[PDB]
C-alpha cells in the first residue's frame, strides 16, 4: 500500500540490462530500489536511483 519503498512487489519496471531498458518485475524490494525479475531472465533490479517505474 502506497508502495513499499519507492514501489511495490509485482509493480514491474526497468532494470536496464546493457545500456538499454529491458523490463523487470518486482519480486522483492530494497531500501528504495528493488529486486525485480529481469525480462532478460534475471532478478536483481538495483537501487532507486536506477529504476524508472
Amino acid at each position: 500500500v502506497s508502495d513499499i519503498s519507492a514501489l511495490t512487489v509485482g509493480q514491474a519496471l526497468k532494470v536496464k540490462a546493457g545500456q538499454n531498458a529491458m523490463d523487470a518485475t518486482v519480486l522483492e524490494i530494497t531500501k528504495d530500489g528493488v529486486r525485480v525479475q529481469l525480462n532478460s531472465g534475471m532478478s536483481l533490479i538495483v537501487r532507486a536511483e536506477h529504476l524508472v517505474f
